[PDB]
C-alpha cells in the first residue's frame, strides 16, 4: 500500500531529488537509478557518475544465484552516439519494472522482477525539519533498501553500493590530465559510529572544485572492495562483477592497477621498449584519476523475512568562487557609488553547511547519529502534508515544489560580506539551467512570488531582506531587483522594478508578521519606508495616486499607461506599511499611507475596473510595444495574493475581486492547447492545459503584446489558484492546479521540477500559498494569534507553521485540535472561522490540545 | 506505401538529407528539420532558429487555417528553459504523421483532423550510382504535395522560413550574440531559379564561412526576405501575423523595431542624449542571424493535387587542415615524412566546392538537372527496394548508405601534392554528436566497409592511393590511421594485422572492380611489401602462422596463434597471387601461392578444433584481453573478404560452414536481458544480437578482450554476408532481422547504426548482403559478370560494375539486364556457374533479355 500515485519506471523525466537546502543534490529516477549528480555548487542535470550504482546478489539455498543491478530496465531511446559507455554499466542485468512513489522529501521505489528470488524496495530521503534550516540542509541522504524473501527457502542477500567521487573535473589543460585536476582517493574507514568508504581529492583545500564524499552504514555485516582496479581499459568493473557474481562477497584488490608500463596504443612515443615495469605508484600516476569503491551489506533471509540494508551517501563541496558569475551582471553593468570590497575579501565564499560539517564524513556521522529524531521529524512532516484533508492534487503542488527550495537554485553563504555582519545569508538564482545558474541576484520580482521559504525556513528569507534593505536600497528609496552587493561587489546599474521593489516591501511585512521580531524590522525600516514612498513620488506623474507611465516588471519589459499589476501591488504594500508603521510608532507615516491607500483603492475602482476585471488604460495599445490594454492579465490581482497571505484581507470590493478572478479563469484558462497560437516559449502545449499570462476575449490584442503573454507560468497559476481559494472559488483553484500538475505528472515532465527560465524555478514556490489559502491560516507573531478558516466546510486536517513551532491542525465534529511536532506555541487566541476557540494556549513539541467550539 | 510507416512519436528517427561529403540536415518522423550539420562537423541535436515550413489554407467562403507543417511533438517536454522562442514550439501543428523511408528518398504523410487540405512531403538528395559528384550535391529537394479533398477551391500557401547556420563562435568579445560574423539574406532570381540567398561577412578562407539558399522554380511566390531583428522576438510574431492574416507575405519596411539600446539592453556607458542611431547602426548592435521566408501560392480546385517544390542548399567550402581529432595529435607523430603544412597553408577545401562554391550554385544545378538526377535516384530506389530481396535485407543494404553520405565521410580537393590533383576520400570511423570519432580513415574499421567500393569506387581508390603512396614505409609497415593526406607527418603507432592485410584485400577489391592496371601498378611496390611484411615480422616460430602480439580492431593485441589474423592473411595471399600473376610478378605469385597453401594447411592443423577455429595459447589468462577456446564472431573475417573478392572458399567448405554455424549457434542471442556485460551497449533488454565472442565450452578469461560481450552491427553484417555465400540463408536473415529491429525507430533510427559514433563506417559491411544474396561477381579485368543467387527461383536485384549499373532479373529460361547508368561491355555473362551470354553490350536506357540454353 502506497499513498502516492505510482509513477512507472518508463517515465524518463522523473527525478526525485535528494539533498537539502544549499547542499546540492543527486536524484533518483523512476528506475531507481542515481542521476543528475550536482553537488559542486552548480546545476548538472544529465551528469553521469561513472560506476556509481547499487546491485544485489541473491543466493537462494539450493538454487541458482542471481546478480542484478537494483534498477528497472531502461526504455525509450537507446541511440547514444557511442553506445551506453563503459562506465554506465548499462549491459549488466536489471529488473523488470519499478514504481516510484514520492511524497517529497520521502520516496519509495518498489521493484518488481520475475527472476530475482527476493523482492526489493528503496526508501530514500534527506531529512526536512520545518523551522530548522540546518537540519534541513544536511549534504547527505539515506538510501535504505528493504529486501523481502517471499519464497520457500532461505536467501543470502548482499546489497552493494558502488560509488565514485565526483570531484576534480577540469577543462582540457596542463592541470587536467585525463580530464581531472586532481587524483581522487578512497579508503575504508570506521570512525564516529559509522563505517564505509571515505573519498577525497588532492586539490587544494580552497579550490572551488575541492570536495569529499562518503558511502556509509551502521550495519556490522559488511563486505567491501574499497578501491576498484584502475587500468587503461575498464578492468575494475569486470573484476568487480566477477567478484560479486561469484559468491556475493567482495575483497580488496591486491593490485590497484594491472598496468606494468604504458604499452601499445598507450605507449609514450619517445619511450624505449624493453624498459622494465614501473612501480604501482609510478604507474597509477600515469592513469585515470577517478576512484571507485564498493560497500556491501550481507544478510540471510528466512522465508517471509524482511530486512533493511541501509546506506548514507554524503558529500561536501565547501568552496564557492566569490561572485554570481552569471549572465546578466557583468563588470560593464556595475555602477559606482558603493565601494568594491572584493579585493580585501577572499576569492572564496564558503557554503554555510560546511561550517557545521567540515567534510562528507562529518555530515554522514551526524545523519546516522541523529537519524531517529531527524527521520521522525521528516515522517511527521510527510504525514501532516500528505495525510490530511487536502485534495491530493493540492498536497502534491505544495509538497513537490519544496524541491525547488532545496535545489541548486538556492544556497546559503557563510558571511559573504562584512556589511551584513557574520552569519548565513540566503541567496538564489531564479532557476537552474541544466549546467549553470539562471538569472542571478535573488531577483526580487521573481522571488516575491515565492512563499515556501517564508513559512518553512523564515530565517533564510529574513537574511535576504537584510541584503536588499541594507545593501541594494539607495538613499532615495530606489531598490535594485538583482542583488550583487552580497558578494562585496558594486551594485548592478539597472534601476528598480515596480513589482520587485513593492513586492519586497510586502515580503518584509510577511517576514515581520511571521517572526514578531521588531528589532529585525527596525534595522531595515528607514530603507524600507523610503522604498514605499519612492513609488508615489517617482511613479505617479499625473498626481492621481495611480502609478502610471514606464515601469519595469517581471515580464522583462515596461508597461506604460495605468494598469493593475503595479497599482494593486502598491495598494497592498500601502496596507502592509500602515501595519508596520503603526506598530513601530511611525504614526505620521501610518496615517499618510492609510489615506493614500484609501485614495488608491478608489482610483483603481474608478479607472482600472471595467465592470468585470481590471485592465490597462492607455491611449493606444500599439503606441508602445509589449502592452496589453483591454486584455485580461492573469497577474492583475497579484497584490491581492500578497494581501490575502499577509492577513490584510480584500483590498478592493469583494464582488469585484471575485469577478476579476472569475474573469481570469474564464478567459485565460485553457483546458487544451491544440488550437493555441504562440510565438513564445513553451511550458505547456498540445493536449495539455494551463493558465495563459494574458488573453484578449473582447479584442484589442496589440500587434506585439508583452513578450510572455501567450505563455504559461506555474508561479502565476499558483498565485491565482491561491487567490481563488481565499475568495471561495474552490473548484476553479482545483481546476488550475490539476491542470498544471498534470503537466508535471511524469509523462512529459518531472513532478519535482516545475520549469520556467530554468529548472527548479523560484516562482513555483508560490505553491506554498495553496496550504495557507486552503486552511485560511493566519499567524500573527506580534499579536500571538493563530486562526484558521478552511475553504471547504466540515472535517479538515492540515500542516501548519508559525515562527515558534509547527504541527498539524484538525477540524471537525465541532472541535479543533492542535498537535505540535516541533518547537513551542504560545497563543493569546486560537480562532476558527472568525470565532475564538480558545485563549492562552501553550504547547510544546509532542503535545496536543483539543478545544470544543461554542454551540 | 512500400516502406513501413514509422510514426511521428518515434523520436530517434532521422532521415538524413545531403550527399557524399556535403554535410547534412535530417527530417524527423514529425516532418521537422533537425540535426543541422553542414559545417564540416557533426551536430546532432543542433536547432536552427526559425527554420520550418508552414501552410496557410484559405477555403473559398470558409475560415482559414494556418499551421506549421510538422506533426505534434511528444515525449519529454522538460527543456530547462522551455522550448525556446526560436523553436516556435507553441505554434499550431498537424496531429500526426507517418514517415516512409527508402533511402535516399523519404515520404512523410501528415494526418490532421481539421486542416481543410491534406499534405505529404517527398524529400531527397540525388544518388547516382558510380557518380560521386552527382551524389555529392549539398542540396535537397523538399516537395510538399497538397490535396484539396473538398468541393470548394482552397488557396494554399506553403512557406519555408529559414535561417543561415554560419557564424557561431565561443562566447567572447569576438562573438557578440554568439556570432563571429553578421549574416545577410536577400531575394534573388538568377540561373533559372528564385528564392532566398544567405551569406555571411566572414573572410573567404575562414573555416566557418559558408552560404545557404532556399529556392524554387515556381513562378507563384510570396516573400518576406528578411524578418525583423529586435531584442525580443518581434520577427516571428510579425511573420505569423502576416501569414495567418491572408496567406501572403511582404518585406519588412523596418528591419529592426529598435531605435537605440534601452532598458535592460541599455549600455551603462551610453550618452543618454546621444545622436539618433541609423537603422544600419542599430542593426550592428543586434543579433547576427538572419531569417527569410519563401512562400509558394496556388488555388487548388476541388480534388486537385499540387506540388509546392523547394530546394534547400548549403556550402561550407573551407576545412582546417588536419583531423583535429582525439588520437593523432601533433605530438603523436613520427619523424621521417616532410611536413608540408606551413607551405600548403591552414585550409583544405571540400571537393564539392569546386563545382558548387556557394549554395546557389548547388541549387541551380539540382533544379536544372532535376529530371535526370531524380530519374536516376528513382531507378536506384526501385532496383534496391522493389526487387526480390526480403525487405529486411533491402532495408539493411539501403538504409546504411546513409553512413557513407554522413559527416563520417568527406572528400578533400587536392589536399596534398603528393597524390596529384583531384578528390581524395577520407573518413572518420564515425560521428560523435558534436565531433568526429576516430580519425585517419582507419584501416582496420574501413576494411569492413563495402558500400563505397560498389557504389563510388573512385572514392575508395583515392583512399588506397593515400595508404600505399603515403602511409607505407620501405619495410612494408603501413599505418592504420593516416595523417599524410593533409601533408602532416605520420602517426607514430605501428601497423595492425587486420588493417594492413585488410587494406591489401581492398586493393584487390578495388582493382577487380575497376580493371585499371595502372592504378594497381602505381601501388604495387608498396602493396607487395605490406604482404611480405606479415610473414617476415609476424611469424616468430617460423611455422607460417602469424603468432604473438598483433594489434587489431578490438584496440588490444591478441597473443598466441589465432584465426582472425591468420585467415585474413590467407585471404590476402590468395588475392596477392591473383594480382602478382596478372602483373607478371611471377616470383611473388609463386612464393605467395606456396605460402597460401602452407597457411591453409596449418590453419586446419592448428586452429581448427573440429567445429570452429579458435585461439591456441598456453594460458588464456597469462595476458589480458584474449579469448582462447571462445567462439570469435570475426574468426572468418578473411573469408568474408574472400567471398566478396571472387576467391571462393579459403578452407574446406564443410569446416567453414561448421564454424559459421558455431558462430550463429553460440554467439547469436535472441534476448539480452540476462547478459552480463561490463562493456559498451549497442543492444540490450529484449533485443537480440550477435555477440563479438562467447564461451560455450568454457575457458572464458577473467578479462577477455574489451569488446567481447558487445554487439557490433558491422560484425553482424559480415557474418550474415558469409552465411549468404555459404547457403545459410535463414540464419543470415535472422541476424539481419534481429539487428535491424534494434534500428526500427522504437529506440534507434533506421538510418544510423552506431558503434564508436553515429553513422559508423563498419556498418557499411551491409552492402555485402546484396552481393551475397545475388552472388554477384564482377571482374573488370576479365570483363565478366556472374550471378549465383542464394535462393532459387525468380529474382530481381540491383547490380553495379565499373562502367554501369542497373537491374538484373533472373528467370528459369532467361536473364535480363536493364542498365540505368553508364555502359556495360561484357566478355562473358554467367548465371549459376553457366555461360548465359558472350560479348553482351548494353548502353544506359537499354534492356536485354538473354536465353539461358
Ligand atoms: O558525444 C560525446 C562523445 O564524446 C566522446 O567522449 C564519446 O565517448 C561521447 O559519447
Ligand atoms: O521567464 C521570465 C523570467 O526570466 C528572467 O528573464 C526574469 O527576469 C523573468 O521574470
Ligand atoms: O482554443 C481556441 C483558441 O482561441 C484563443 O483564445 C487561443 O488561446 C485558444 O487556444
Ligand atoms: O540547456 C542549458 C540552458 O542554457 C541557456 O542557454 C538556456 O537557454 C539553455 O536552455
Ligand atoms: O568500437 C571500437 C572501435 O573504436 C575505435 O577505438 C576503433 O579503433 C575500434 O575498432
Ligand atoms: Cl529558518
Ligand atoms: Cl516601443
Ligand atoms: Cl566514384
Ligand atoms: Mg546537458
Ligand atoms: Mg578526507
Ligand atoms: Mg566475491
Ligand atoms: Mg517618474
Ligand atoms: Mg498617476
Ligand atoms: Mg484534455
Ligand atoms: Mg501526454
Ligand atoms: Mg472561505
Ligand atoms: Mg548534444
Ligand atoms: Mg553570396
Ligand atoms: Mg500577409
Ligand atoms: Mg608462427
Ligand atoms: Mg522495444
Ligand atoms: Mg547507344
Ligand atoms: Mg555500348
Amino acid at each position: 500500500s502506497r499513498r502516492a500515485r505510482r509513477i512507472p519506471h518508463t517515465a524518463e523525466s522523473v527525478a526525485f531529488p535528494l539533498g537539502g537546502i544549499g547542499t546540492g543534490n543527486v536524484s533518483l529516477g523512476a528506475r531507481g537509478e542515481l542521476r543528475d549528480w550536482e553537488f559542486e555548487n552548480l546545476p548538472d542535470k544529465g551528469r553521469l557518475n561513472p560506476r556509481s550504482f547499487f546491485a544485489i546478489h541473491a543466493a537462494p539455498q539450493g538454487g541458482p544465484s542471481a546478480t542484478r543491478v537494483l534498477e528497472a530496465r531502461s526504455s525509450g531511446r537507446h541511440d547514444r552516439d557511442a553506445g551506453y559507455g563503459f562506465d554506465e554499466l548499462a549491459g549488466l542485468p536489471r529488473l523488470d519494472s519499478a514504481g516510484l512513489h514520492g511524497e517529497y522529501p520521502v520516496v519509495d521505489i518498489d521493484f518488481t522482477d520475475a527472476t530475482l528470488p527476493v523482492t526489493v524496495s528503496l526508501h530514500a530521503f534527506t531529512p526536512l525539519v520545518p523551522l530548522d534550516a540546518d537540519a534541513s540542509g544536511i549534504p547527505a541522504a539515506v538510501l535504505r533498501y528493504r529486501v523481502v524473501n517471499p519464497g520457500d527457502a532461505p536467501v543470502t542477500v548482499t546489497v552493494v553500493g558502488s560509488m565514485s567521487h565526483t570531484a576534480g573535473r577540469g577543462a582540457p589543460g596542463p592541470d587536467a590530465p585525463w580530464g581531472m585536476r586532481g587524483t581522487q582517493s578512497v579508503r575504508w574507514r570506521e570512525s564516529d559510529g559509522i563505517r564505509g568508504l571515505d573519498f577525497d581529492i588532492d586539490l587544494d583545500h580552497d579550490d572551488p572544485g575541492y570536495g569529499t564524499m562518503s558511502l556509509t552504514t551502521t550495519d556490522s555485516s559488511t563486505t567491501v572492495k574499497p578501491q576498484w582496479v584502475t587500468s587503461y581499459w575498464p578492468d575494475g568493473a569486470r573484476l568487480f562483477w566477477n567478484d560479486l557474481a561469484d559468491d556475493g562477497l567482495l575483497a580488496p584488490e591486491a593490485r590497484l592497477t594491472l598496468e606494468d608500463k604504458p604499452r601499445g596504443l598507450f605507449a609514450e612515443r619517445d619511450a624505449d621498449p624493453d624498459a622494465p615495469a614501473l612501480t604501482e605508484e609510478q604507474m597509477l600516476a600515469k592513469l585515470p584519476r577517478v576512484r571507485t569503491g564498493s560497500l556491501g551489506i550481507v544478510h540471510t533471509l528466512a522465508p517471509g523475512e524482511e530486512r533493511d540494508f541501509e546506506f548514507v551517501l554524503a558529500w561536501s563541496f565547501p568552496n564557492r568562487r566569490r561572485g554570481w558569475h552569471g549572465h546578466i551582471i557583468f563588470d560593464d553593468a556595475l555602477e559606482d557609488g558603493a565601494p568594491d570590497l572584493r579585493d580585501e575579501l577572499g576569492p572564496i565564499v564558503r557554503n554555510h553547511y560546511a561550517v557545521r560539517w567540515p567534510d562528507a564524513w562529518a555530515a554522514a556521522a551526524q545523519l546516522h547519529r541523529d537519524l531517529p529524531a531527524l527521520e521522525g521529524a521528516t515522517d511527521a512532516f510527510v504525514e501532516e502534508l500528505y495525510g490530511g484533508s487536502l485534495d491530493p492534487v493540492l498536497a502534491d503542488a505544495v509538497g513537490a515544489n519544496i524541491a525547488a527550495l532545496r535545489s541548486t537554485t538556492c544556497f546559503v553563504l557563510e558571511s559573504p560580506t562584512p556589511e551584513l555582519g557574520d552569519g548565513p545569508v540566503f541567496a538564489a538564482w531564479e532557476g537552474s539551467f541544466d549546467h549553470g545558474g539562471s538569472c542571478e541576484g535573488t531577483c526580487t520580482h521573481v522571488w516575491s512570488y515565492a512563499q515556501t521559504a517564508a513559512w518553512l525556513f523564515p530565517g533564510l528569507e529574513r537574511s535576504a531582506r537584510r541584503a536588499e534593505y541594507l545593501l541594494e536600497t539607495d538613499e532615495s528609496g530606489a531598490q535594485k531587483f538583482r542583488g550583487n552587493r552580497i558578494f562585496g561587489a558594486p551594485r548592478w546599474f539597472i534601476g528598480p522594478a515596480v513589482d520587485g521593489q513593492l513586492g519586497t516591501f510586502l515580503r518584509l511585512h510577511r517576514e515581520w508578521r511571521f517572526c514578531g521580531d521588531d528589532e529585525f524590522l527596525r534595522e531595515l525600516w528607514p530603507a524600507a519606508a523610503r522604498t514605499l514612498d519612492y513609488a508615489a513620488r517617482e511613479w505617479d506623474h499625473d498626481g492621481d495616486g495611480l502609478l502610471d507611465g514606464e515601469m519595469h516588471n517581471t515580464y522583462d519589459i515596461e508597461f506604460h499607461g495605468v494598469e493593475p499589476l503595479s497599482n494593486i501591488i502598491h495598494l497592498a504594500a500601502l496596507r502592509a506599511g500602515v501595519r508596520m508603521a503603526g506598530h513601530l510608532g511611525d504614526t505620521a507615516r501610518a496615517q499618510e499611507w492609510a489615506l493614500r491607500a484609501d485614495h488608491v483603492a478608489a482610483a483603481i475602482e474608478g479607472v482600472l475596473w471595467n465592470g468585470e476585471y481590471y485592465r490597462q488604460v492607455i491611449d493606444d495599445v500599439d503606441a508602445h510595444r509589449y502592452q496589453y490594454g483591454d486584455g485580461v492579465l492573469s497577474d492583475q490581482l497579484l497584490g491581492q495574493f500578497h494581501a490575502f497571505l499577509g492577513g490584510l484581507g480584500y483590498l478592493l470590493p469583494e464582488a469585484h475581486v471575485r469577478s476579476a478572478l472569475d474573469a481570469i479563469v474564464q478567459h485565460n484558462h485553457r483546458g487544451d492547447l491544440r488550437d493555441h497560437e504562440s510565438t513564445q516559449r513553451v511550458y505547456a502545449l498540445n493536449d495539455e492545459g494551463g493558465l495563459l499570462l494574458a488573453s484578449w476575449p473582447e479584442g484589442g490584442r496589440p500587434a506585439l503584446p508583452f513578450v510572455y503573454a501567450d505563455e504559461v507560468w506555474t508561479g502565476i497559476e499558483h498565485q491565482v489558484a491561491v487567490s481563488l481559494l481565499f475568495a471561495g472559488r474552490y473548484d476553479d483553484a482545483l481546476r488550475i492546479e490539476r491542470t498544471l500538475r498534470a503537466r508535471y505528472d511524469g509523462a512529459h515532465r518531472s513532478p519535482w521540477n516545475e520549469i520556467e527560465c530554468g529548472n527548479h524555478y523560484a516562482r513555483s514556490l508560490a505553491s506554498w500559498g495553496l496550504l495557507i489559502g486552503a486552511s485560511g491560516a493566519q499567524w500573527d507573531a506580534g499579536a500571538r494569534t493563530l486562526s484558521f478558516d478552511p475553504v471547504l466546510p466540515g472535517d479538515a486536517r492540515f500542516l501548519f507553521t508559525t515562527a515558534t513551532g509547527w504541527g498539524g491542525v484538525e477540524i471537525g465534529d465541532d472541535v479543533i485540535t492542535l498537535r505540535l511536532h516541533g518547537g513551542a506555541l504560545d497563543l493569546d487566541e486560537l480562532r476558527l472561522r472568525g470565532e475564538v476557540a480558545g485563549r492562552g494556549i501553550h504547547l510544546d513539541a509532542g503535545e496536543t490540545r483539543t478545544l470544543t467550539l461554542t454551540l
